[PDB]
């Protein structure tokens, strides 16, 4: 079969299940729910709620960017220096680690999610609590001996759409859903032990390097946004469709750090060479050819992704102020976790060509709250954002908060079982105390009035659910949450 | 679809299950002859070289006769509501609130060497890792239980079985019977023990202050519960036959109301509990048959909601011909309960000639103990009633429970081992019976020296040929260690 | 089907799935091996070393002499004699156990190795790092039963040809490779019940009596040749074709014993009467009648082989000597592991007539270690050797050294996956600690001149490699092996 499917090449048929109809989703009160609220995601034709196009469709609207020319390269001459730097850095930052064995490979997978290509089992279904057996044991056992050999395996990659909540207009206006890159468990365990380690690390220095990953929001919220603090401008930037924007030539960049800085250097290459070669997406009726952008399902997936809009970061700051990346990342602090980013500088930096620079990249930033470019750059850390939380200084310090909506969004919504109609509520929520509470802190750091609003609101819910719950004093609260512990 | 009669019940569907075991577990201890009017082993079909028998699907047939019978007559609206109440509310004030069981410890709670049932009909340890379900078990466990926390129902399929168990020698060469055995699907086997299994837990926890014995130890807390009878003036043992079938899903249901409105989780084990109630259906070879009556017995629930009815069914009993209300009776009254099995204890005056009529009305079956014959007996003293098959016992040192010698005796000619088609076949040594053979001891020890001499007479040998040897303690020595523990 | 596969009837169909053409051996230099290099057994057809017959005609090979006419019986009053001065002195010495459960058989079985006949499963495809379930898991439960019921089972061996290093000549010569023959799992743990307390037994006491499976060549070795150099002459005996040769008659009467020792005799006794009944393998496409020569799968038959050695050796003594075995047996020390043997006596052993009388047997012993015999036997225990280790008379006692060329070779390759062609390099290796360890040890032992060459060999083994380590000093090393701990 040949083949072009929504603007891609065509290689194979697809052994893609069909897209998930159904949602996790679940209403907790049953009352009128507000006007502007965020809903879970299109369901497809069984989706009651509006008639939107096939899930089929929608896919394709999503693989668009994949095949949109990719842009420049930065200069070669300054893209070498940044590497080297970003490594250099690295390097000095970084504890060796000892090597993965199969076991600790197979131990940090997600046993809750699919196996993919082409059991498309969830995994827990084959793992004995320590190691996988039948299906999914033999796909295992061969990936891992392909490893040890520093033999070659094509991945396959298994695209799905992710099940959300969105604003209305995403669902009873333009349908748009978000596409995902479900990896298949062979080519998982090979990355896991690749570049388990190498990320390891990267996760125990989060607070010291601009790869934040596995930063823990409260415990070092203070401490890394009083870094950004000690420095003189700031800055948001908003990729839109990152990922789809990638250009391997760059992922190489990274992989070429993480692979040097991994203890299985020779083996890791291979992994490496093969994550990144044209990549094969079964999207159900063929699986096709993805040459560009990034490919999204592997363990290491993040921190690559990472480590790639660092090197971008640089290139253009660099190319910009002309400074020497290393000089200009002692005269900055970075914070990055996937597409998202904060940058601060001492550095005088020129918005309109900095934002020139990465538009010539074939990034698409804007500007975070007013969408347009140049990308202004403000003389106070408040006000940007960094996964999801808003940067806030109180004259305790620094701290990431939750808004107001989103924790409205999430008393309105809870997880469960799959399920076609999302209006439905299920009995009394058991899972729901742990969490709960959680939100009963993140409201404190709004203050009195608002935390009162939810007081409330969780004691109708809690009380019938589990047992009682202790609404604690506001004062309380702001102390557990802003402080401990 | 079908219908169609088999046993005289419609019939729903063809049956999965596999064919009726023909085998048993009991192999002779010893070579030599088997005294006369010996217990033996249940009828084992076609294949039982004992004697000519019609096939165990014939067994079945006589089995199933009972739950197409009328079923007897709900007991005055009025007192039942009334007993209910009283009975909630016992169990109100008696019970630590317990907390939804998990996936986890519902699928731990499983005895793992049963079958699953229907579909699969596999032995439990076979999917199980250790902690979950995986594979083909796996699947309908998961499936299972997705269908519980979204309050949809399953219809359970249960699969029939015939106990395998020593009998009176005259059911196997005289007139056969082998008694039914249920078997629920491993589907039902987790959604019932989440919705249900708190309760049970509770129970069992209050067991030595409610009359529902499930979870008591005979040797622990034996004692306290007898002594606990004994404040009570009169006893009655009034024992019943055909317990099971004769059961009434109508007072079914008012048990289940009461556990349901108990659980941590009432709007979830409602649906499960409407489910078990549901007309059933089992699984008999070569059909799966529609039983809309008697108690459906597969479950983990199931025994104490079977108890629970017994209680019911007593109670109002009671207030139906003594006329005192169900609170004053209940305090006027200790009660023990398991599944059947019962002692009833109390200082109120009551008619037995008025009492029998009322449980025979309800359709139930009561017969005077195994001593034939009335209206039931009562007596002014507890000895001589028996309960979970040891003789209640009184003496110097409080009251306790005593597994009577022709019962020992038999434990003496049969030891469990694997699936076999002769029961006279002899094993090896087999090395794993010192734990048993000690009980045996203790048991005997407490009908005097006399016969715990000679039961020091068998123990002996049977310890020669067998994995280790120890030597056999001294009477007074062993009836310490029996009587106070430990 | 019907009815001759190498010299022996045939029974059956085969299950067995087609022989390994493959592997686990690695180089660990692309250097090019020393001339008369060792190296991993031949492949067949896709084997690229040489074009050579099928593995099947490679296989039959192995089979010829398992038909060959049986050797004699030892006299019987000689046979009688000894094997009740065996037992006695076993009964003399062997603390009696408790039965073996279930769940200990299951637990013994080495989980990393095929389930035999008839899924042909590796174990540990289906353990719990407690119990089998699934397939092997019903496999398990059955022969249980069929163990307690005191019931029969017919073994079915399943036959394979040994992947290790071999002379050179073995490739480019007349090509061999040894058979081994693979039990089925029922088979496996009915025989773990039935006899695992009696090897128990022997091991606990395998410096005591001459059956010295399970021992440490370090920690056990000392004393063990310590026992041997109490007595004026040693000796070799060297034998081929052990297995082959044997006579089920003798290994019944070592049967007859190990089942005289076990706790549950009655079972003990058919698990013993099925292993020495006429062995049905499962050759490929057929399974064929193996009447003579020792059945090997199962846990015991080491034991149950050494066993035998003992007694054939104990015959010739009596045989030639004279003397009553208990004598004989007071007059010597004995080491058998399966065919591997030293005997050391202070009886003036006409060598002629005993080798004779072994000849007889159908044994075949070769020169001790040189060319052509009568055996021969010398006045000093140096020389002689045993479990692959040349026994050292020191002023620190007596030990086990693995020699020279051993070393050269254990440097030379490595275990890893299974692959096509042996010469391959293992891309930048990991697992070394414990065996670089070792063998570093083992050279300490040849002095200090070797044990440099060695230590460099070994740091360029370090260089692509796992763990940057230290090359202790000699003095030290040496110290570690021969004491201890």
């Amino acid at each position: 079969p040949s083949g072009t499917y929504a603007g891609l090449p065509i290689a194979d048929y697809g052994d893609a299940p069909p897209l998930s109809t159904k949602t996790m989703f679940w209403r907790t009160s049953p009352e009128k729910l507000p006007p502007g609220a965020w809903e879970p995601a299109y369901l497809g034709s069984k989706d009651e709620r509006v008639d939107g196009p096939s899930l089929q469709q929608v896919m394709r609207d999503q693989l668009k960017p994949y095949s949109e020319p990719r842009g420049l390269l930065p200069p070669q001459e300054i893209l070498d220096a940044v590497c080297d730097a970003i490594e250099n850095r690295l390097e000095n930052t970084l504890e060796p680690q000892k090597p993965w064995t199969f076991k600790k490979a197979c131990e940090s997978l997600d046993k809750n999610t699919s196996s993919g290509y082409p059991y498309h089992k969830q995994k827990s279904k084959d793992w004995t609590g320590s190691a996988f057996i039948g299906d999914l044991g033999d796909q295992a056992t061969h990936a891992n001996n392909m490893y040890e050999m520093g033999k070659s395996m094509r991945p396959i990659y298994t695209a799905a759409l992710k099940d959300e909540l969105v604003k209305p207009d995403k669902i009873y206006g333009k349908i748009k859903k978000r596409l995902l890159w479900g990896s298949d468990l062979g080519t998982m365990i090979r990355a896991a032990r690749a570049f388990g380690p190498f990320c390891d690390a990267l996760k125990e220095t989060c607070i010291f390097n601009p790869i934040r990953v596995g930063m823990s929001m409260n415990e070092d919220g203070p401490f890394i946004f009083a870094r950004h603090a000690n420095f003189r401008y700031h800055m948001d930037a908003d990729y839109t469709r990152w990922d789809s924007t990638q250009q391997r030539a760059i992922l190489k960049r990274a992989g070429d750090i993480m692979v040097r800085l991994s203890p299985e250097p020779d083996l890791a290459r291979v992994v490496m060479d093969d994550l990144l070669a044209p990549s094969l997406l079964d999207v159900g009726d063929y699986k096709i050819v993805v040459e560009e952008g990034l490919p999204s399902g592997c363990p290491c997936t993040t921190q690559l992704n990472s480590l790639a809009h660092w090197i971008l970061t640089l290139c253009a700051m660099v190319e910009v102020t002309r400074v020497d990346p290393d000089i200009v990342m002692q005269e900055s602090e970075f914070s990055f976790y996937g597409d998202d980013e904060v940058v601060s500088t001492n550095l005088e930096l020129d918005m309109v060509k900095y934002t020139m620079a990465l538009r010539r990249y074939g990034l698409l930033p804007t500007r975070a709250d007013k969408e347009e470019g140049p990308l202004e750059r403000r003389q106070t850390l408040q006000g940007i954002s960094f996964l999801r939380r808003a940067i806030v200084g109180d004259q305790f310090g620094w701290y990431g908060r939750l808004d107001r909506a989103s924790i409205d969004r999430q008393l309105l919504w809870t997880k469960g079982p799959n399920h076609q109609n999302p209006f439905e509520t299920l009995p009394g929520h058991a899972q729901r105390p742990s969490q709960l509470m959680a939100l009963l802190g993140e409201a404190a750091m709004h203050g009195e009035k608002y935390y009162r609003t939810v007081a409330s609101r969780v004691s109708k819910e809690a009380a019938q659910s589990g047992i009682e719950m202790v609404v604690p004093r506001h004062r309380s609260v702001l102390r557990w949450v802003r402080f401990g512990t």
